[PDB]
């Protein structure tokens, strides 16, 4: 059945794309830690702007 | 054939896991574009403990 080896095709595929969202969560994990990190640091006007970054609800290039 | 609403369900688990993905690549990049424009900021004792921390291959809980 032509049907069995598509199926074991996509089966093939999921798992590859599981695989990618670990990746992809670690690599998330890993920048987020050390935003943690420079926050814990900052807990001087230089620093003041870093904080805003931190906790900006975007990426902080426009800090109002 | 039971087989065609299986292969369907797998195509929507894969479709979904792309998803997934792009989502998780947001916030991974959301993250490092906030690194980037603090390390921005920093191009004192406690903005050289920043840098080494974006510098840091790991998280930069220790910093040798």
């Amino acid at each position: 059945d032509p049907k069995d080896a598509l199926l074991r095709q996509f089966q093939k595929e999921i798992e590859e794309l599981k695989k990618k969202l670990e990746e992809l969560e670690k690599e998330r994990d890993f920048y987020f830690g050390k935003l943690r990190n420079i926050e814990l640091i900052c807990q001087d006007p230089v620093l003041q702007r870093i904080v805003d970054i931190l906790y900006a609800t975007d990426e902080g290039f426009v800090i109002p």
